């Protein structure tokens, strides 16, 4: 039951190539608190394991920018409060807010305090490097399933013309 | 047939490796670099529009990426490739081909890595098309369940006809 997680602020970090974390102010007691820096992809992964884990209840997220420019001021700020909705939302379910996958991205259960949280962020964080390479190892599966298909379809195919074979024979005897 | 000079790993604080790719067309004639991804995205391009050639090198990973030895056998497998790109006379004027090679309009010898940042396609654009991908490939596979359902169905009714017959 954690009292609302409340997105401070973001800010874009630089690698050569940019990237923006969100600074997430997270309160367990009203003594002690502290931040969690999160990208959107990671705010991403989580919704996905709660589409699955909870089907029957959906949440949302503002939308992805694949072309119009992904950091711009007015865009950025509508992404960050379309995020603060989502983690109220996040919360005020009960089954949801206490979920495993939740409370670990909220560090709940271990959290970081000043100066760790760079570190775990950096090993929690998903890149969109990291991202891409598992959507690599996806589209491989999936083409292993669906050889998988093309060769029972296959098979069954076969066995119709032999049940084929087998009805006009008996047809004209 | 335009040769690989060298390998060099480049950095925008994420290690990557290019290939800096000497061009001529019967030479007495420039510089292009060019990422590995590159050739694997055009090898995919080649393996839509020429499905019946295909041409070298299979995937890259989970090990240490910087080998050296690795290195040079990947490079030797890309200058075969290059190779293989040039024997065909279709696949040497492929559009995708001839604009990777800069063989439309050329930059000439100083724009180089220009060129390189531009037409390499970015982490996001890619991103976007492997989702896409990704989406395309699960409607095949359920299309493809569905036809093997019906497949099933089909079965049951010639077996059911062939019980039939055998009592008649």
């Amino acid at each position: 039951r954690p009292s609302t997680p409340t997105i401070l602020g973001y800010e874009v970090m630089e690698e050569r190539a940019k990237f923006t974390v969100y600074k997430i102010l997270v309160k367990k007691t009203p003594e002690e608190s502290w931040v969690v820096f999160r990208r959107y992809t990671d705010f991403s992964r989580l919704n996905d394991k709660l589409k699955e884990m909870f089907p029957g209840f959906r949440l949302a997220l503002p939308p992805k920018r694949w072309f119009k420019d992904n950091y711009n001021a007015d865009f950025l700020e509508d992404r960050q409060l379309g995020l603060q909705a989502f983690l109220q939302n996040l919360v005020a379910h009960k089954d949801i807010a206490n979920c495993l996958a939740v409370r670990e991205f909220l560090c709940l259960d271990d959290p970081p305090g000043p100066f760790d949280s760079l570190e775990e962020s950096r090993a929690f964080c998903e890149t969109l490097e990291e991202t891409n390479y598992r959507l690599q190892k996806e589209l491989l599966e999936k083409q292993k399933e669906m050889e998988s298909l093309k060769k029972l379809l296959s098979e069954k195919q076969l066995h119709i013309d032999t049940l084929e074979n087998r009805i006009r024979t008996l047809s004209l005897e």
